[PDB]
Order: C-alpha cells, then structure tokens, then sequence
C-alpha cells in the first residue's frame, strides 16, 4: 500500500526476504500484515517499455488465473505471493517436492488455457501474451495456476515458433505453440532442452513414426501411468498446438474444450 510498507515487510530488503532475479526485475517476498507478496524492483528503454507493457495488460484485464496487479509505485510492481512456486519448479520437483499428480497437472493446464482464452478475446483488442513457457505459470496454495509476465505482450527463445524466429510474425497460434510445449512438459516431466536435444523435436519424431500410443513410454516416470487415452489426447493435442505451421495449431478455446474432456476422462 506504501513504499514504507515495502522496506518494513522486508527487514529492509535483507537477503532472507530475496526470491530471485530476472533480466527487468529484483524480486523479494514482502510481509504486510498477514498477507504476504512479491515486490518486483525495476532494475534501457527495452526494459521500459517491458514494463508498461506489463502494466498495461494488469490494470486493464483481470481473470482469476493471471497474477493480478496488487500494487506499483511510480519503481516496482508488488503481485500476491505464490506460495507453490512455478510449474516448471514443481514438475522438476525443486526442493525434493513430491511429484504431481495427474489430477492437478490436468487442472494447472485448464486454468491457464482460460486465461489466454481469455486474453485473446478481451473486449477491444485481443491480447497476444508473448512469454507462456512453465516458468512463467505460478501456483497458489492449492495449485490453482495464475499466468504471469506480459512484458512481451501485444495487441491484435525456445518456447517461439518458427514464423515468429524467422519473420517477425506474431498472432493467436503464437501463445497456441508455446502452451503445446508446456504440455509436452507437463506429461514428460522433461526441460525443453534435454541433457543436446529440444523435447519438441523429440515428441514429434516420435508421434509421427511410432503413433499416439508410443509416447506412453515418456510420460513422467515419478507417477504411476495415466489412462492410455488421457495420455493420447494430450500427446496429440500438444503436437497439434506446437506444429510449425501455423494453421495446424488449434485455437486456444478447441484448446481449453479438448483439455476439459480430457480431464473427465480421467474421473
Ligand atoms: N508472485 C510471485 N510469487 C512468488 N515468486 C515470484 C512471484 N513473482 C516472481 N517470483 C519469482 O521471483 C523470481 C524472479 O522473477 P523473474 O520472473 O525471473 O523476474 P523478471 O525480471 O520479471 O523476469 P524476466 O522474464 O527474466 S524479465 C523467480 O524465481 C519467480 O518465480
């Protein structure tokens, strides 16, 4: 609410109270009475321009799965405290977490599918979110997922597809592409690079050889197996999402209907 309230709610920025730090921002976790946050501190006009662009898109839309704007002074920009971390953190199990279930994986991939369904359709002009990759998918307490980072946002680099790498193009089925290798990750457990190989050219060199049912041998090993066809419709769906042309790739709301069905085969 106050910058005073920053500087308190970190024993004056202590190093017990840092998170972390990117390219445009030092985090910290804030106490302000008994909720508990996250001050981004606004470290070149790229960077700017980075910034309201995330302004921009958190004062104007809200959904209850993207991270809302809290608070911001102008430099900082203050977001609720997540406290399960990012996907990626969580399906890398850091800090000896406990694998997750499907039940919750099916759940983190809805929520944020509505909030890009979402974003891609608000009222003016629709928002294309730019930076949708497994860090940048937070987690409250109960895993509800909460999108994040719009600094790259615009209205209408291994999470990018091939027309946005080689010409500049920018659309719907750029956020599409990058959610379809979110799922390859949340089925695998696998980075997006593997230990020198990408997880995407993997998974479609293995689908169009060998079939769906083929991709069963790289779900997540730190679970028992899923259904055969939860596993099936989720591998084709990703494939799908994360073809190189554009216009194989499914709109982000057949993306939201498909993962539904998917989840209530699993019930
Ligand atoms: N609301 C939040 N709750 C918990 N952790 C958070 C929150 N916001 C940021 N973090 C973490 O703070 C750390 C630093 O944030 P970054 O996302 O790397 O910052 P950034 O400067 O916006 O990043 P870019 O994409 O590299 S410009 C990461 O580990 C984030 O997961």
């Amino acid at each position: 609410i106050s910058f005073q309230n920053i500087i308190e709610g970190t024993r004056n920025f202590h190093k017990d109270f840092l998170i972390g730090e990117g390219e445009i921002f030092e985090v910290y976790r804030v106490e302000i009475q008994n909720l508990t946050y996250a001050v981004k501190l606004f470290k070149c006009k790229k960077h700017w321009k980075r910034f309201l662009s995330e302004l921009e898109v958190l004062l104007l839309f809200h959904h209850p799965n993207i991270l809302e704007l809290a608070a911001y002074f102008t430099f900082c920009l203050i977001y609720p405290y997540m406290r399960n971390g990012t996907l990626f953190d969580r399906l890398q199990c850091v800090g000896d977490t406990a694998p997750l279930p499907w039940h919750i994986r099916i759940g983190i991939l809805i929520g944020i599918s509505k909030a890009i369904h979402y974003l891609h359709n608000v009222q003016p002009c629709s928002v294309i979110c730019g930076s949708i990759s497994s860090a940048n998918i937070l987690l409250d307490d109960q895993f509800q997922p909460k999108l994040t980072d719009f600094a790259m946002a615009h209205f209408r680099l291994w999470y990018m597809p091939e027309e946005y790498i080689r010409q500049g193009k920018l659309s719907i089925k750029t956020d599409v592409y990058s959610f379809g290798i979110v799922i390859m990750e949340v089925l695998t457990g696998c980075r997006v690079v593997l230990d020198h190989i990408q997880l995407r050219d993997l998974l479609r060199e293995l689908m169009e050889k060998r079939g769906l049912d083929s991709c069963l041998s790289f779900l997540d090993k730190k679970v028992p197996p899923c259904p055969r066809n939860f596993s099936a419709k989720l591998f084709c769906l990703a494939g799908r999402c994360a073809a190189t042309r554009a216009k194989l790739r499914p709109s982000m709301d057949e993306v939201l209907n498909t993962l539904e069905s998917t989840q209530a085969s699993l019930y």
